[PDB]
């Protein structure tokens, strides 16, 4: 019945971004979310410098066409200071500032030794080979907005600026349990009826993954009394409360009489498969997300809403979807019009290498398998049915929380 | 002139991977290479189980036609095992075991509730509904073997056998150091032909982030005595050692020398751009990985080459390469034969739905920020010349160390 969409812009605009920050040297700050715009304090590059090996000249003696004699080095750390007198040259490493007056800088390839000097055999342009300062980063530009998230491309910049720390938005905290009398930790034996549980380890790691501070309560207790201590102690220690399986996704028991009890609570019916369900509200300080019971279903339905809600509670301003492209099945898919089918697919070139996908298998959601078998969703649109080996396919590939 | 596939092989050949292990935890696991296989000691499901919320009945009581009275429940984790009297039904929740006898599970909404029991509305198949012990794994069977990289895909799988933590190899050592005394700290003030070191940084970086243990040892003092205690130590504590600049890839001076007496340490140019010289070779106790010191070359060189050998070092059996594509270009590049060129540029979706890459602009490696503007590199032949828009082109997509 609801768009995924529609559900996630309505989650959305309920939410507004973390503010509280902390500062950070930068070898810490691997995806964190800068909290104030870096402003660049100095030129970058700093100085005039050598882009390449050779020889710093002015124009004036070069035009004379005689050779010059090499009056000193220049080395990156280590410049000449020494006089410089007309009709020389100097010679410089890549890196090192030009010398006061310097107009070129010639690499070796286009000299030739004089018995003497340095003859210079080609034409020789004014600001060749020199890097200019400013040239990439004045000083009191913004070098990287708030609301940036930070990887390898931007904190090697940042401390090209010598910034050795950065405010960064505190992480987003969030509170996880599960709750129900067939639940059994690993290493522990099963009871009549039981199974291990797997939801709430698949959804803490994603939580590590994501940058989330992780609170996992455990197994809570199917008791009234536990639970709802439970809901109370989540929500006093977070900005998000997740439910990996057991408490109520709409089904009339006495978990959703406590849910309900302790927050705002909207119980969706949600165009997708796998799953459908999904809870979503405002508990007193927190948000709470719950999800349903199959794993296949949990797992998908944080990926899907769960994920981009908390990014943006994370202060990022990256306006993005995961990355989708049309592709060619070499599988023929089953699929029912009503709902947005993520099936799970192999993405592999062909040996035309052109890029295919192939389905996993079963579909069904009595497998989580399927994701380790795959490196994508096949994202079935809601209304088309069966699809045929050839047709043109959405394909999203996995992010790196399935590799 | 070295062919970077010739340099890959060459450094991968060399190298054996690490098998010793350490038993975790499944949830300090992301990231790890597993060390044994996993065998399922049990059945998953480990019982028959019902698949909704509704009654478990038997076909012959559907047959009768008669309502069926509810002789008693089944719950989750609550299993009935009173007595199921003829001409009777079982109330039963998802994920309950059917009580013994069950042949079919009928969803509730099929169903109305009559005062002399409960009466089935619909076409009642053997076997509706019921999950069946061990249609998922087997007991007896080798889920995942030795080698896999473990993710949210795997270790959920582990958690349902009831495995609590696993064997996996033990971190990638890597010492990393720079030298050269135009190299400032950052946050320190900058003397004269001074510079803040960059590589090292996202050297550090992005080994943490391919799981990693960095032994980052600074910038060392530009002379022979400092650079062969560095060594030492580096050597004597890592498998890997990176200079992220400073020291020789080629050219003669005092740091090239100290790797020539202290290693058997080969210079290579590269046909590649950016960059293009790499050293690489042995060291008493380790391998050695020295970058160039431009930013851009440094970057491209680590992530084409040190990655893969760090991948295959960690006794990951993942196939290494590639996630590589061809898409159209709508842009024109500049391209000089000679050198297996590394673009950065821009993938995104055209109107019709067709991917295409877009140059990020000046491909120099004056600056860095085609890192940041780029989300893959647009990977251009050896041979290949300039490219106008619409011709074909190979691409590869940014991995997670520059945020996909």
């Amino acid at each position: 019945l609801m768009s995924l969409d529609t559900a996630l812009n309505e989650m959305l605009s309920r939410v507004t971004p973390l503010t509280a920050q902390e500062t950070l040297p930068l070898v810490q700050c691997f995806g964190r979310i800068l909290a104030s715009d870096v402003v660049s304090p100095l030129d970058v590059p700093g100085f005039d410098n050598s882009a390449m090996d050779g020889y710093a000249v002015r124009l004036a003696d070069i035009a004379s066409g005689q050779p010059l004699p090499v009056a000193g080095k220049s080395f990156a750390g280590q410049p000449y200071h020494g006089e410089w007198p007309a009709g020389t040259c100097i010679r410089i490493m890549t890196g090192a500032p030009v010398p006061e007056g310097c107009e070129a800088v010639v690499m070796q390839e286009q000299t030739e030794q004089m018995d003497n000097g340095v003859r210079f055999t080609a034409e020789v342009r004014s600001g060749q080979n020199i890097r200019r300062r400013g040239e990439n980063i004045s000083a009191g530009a913004v070098v990287f907005p708030a609301g940036t998230r930070l990887t390898t491309a931007e904190l090697p910049v940042i401390a090209s600026l010598g910034i050795a720390e950065v405010p960064v938005i505190r992480k987003v905290r969030v509170a996880l349990f599960s709750t129900g009398d067939e639940l059994q930790l690993p290493g522990q034996p099963l009871g009549d009826g039981q199974i291990y549980d797997t939801n709430r380890l698949a959804v803490h790691l994603m939580l590590e993954q994501l940058g989330c501070e992780v609170i996992n309560l455990g197994i809570i207790r199917d008791d009234p009394h536990a639970l709802r201590a439970a809901f109370i102690e989540a929500d006093s220690q977070a900005d998000v409360v997740i439910s990996s399986g057991g408490v109520s996704v709409g089904e009339a028991d006495y978990t959703k009489t406590i849910l309900e009890e302790l927050g705002e609570i909207a119980f969706w019916k949600l165009a997708i498969k796998p799953g459908k369900p999904f809870a979503f509200g405002k508990l007193s300080n927190s948000w709470f997300c719950g999800l349903p019971g199959n794993p296949v279903s949990a797992t998908l339905t944080f990926y899907q809403l769960v994920q981009p809600l908390l990014a943006k509670l994370s202060g990022n301003t990256a306006s993005g979807l995961p990355a989708r492209q049309r592709v060619r099945t070499a599988s023929r898919l089953k699929k029912t019009p009503g709902r947005l089918d993520f099936q799970r697919g192999v993405l592999q070139r062909n040996a035309d290498g052109e890029l295919e996908v192939t389905t996993t298998g079963h579909q069904g959601s009595h497998i989580f398998s399927s994701f380790s078998l795959g490196n994508c969703f096949i994202v079935l649109e809601r209304d088309r049915g069966n699809v045929e080996v050839g047709e043109w396919v959405e394909v999203e590939p996995f992010n790196a929380l399935f590799g």
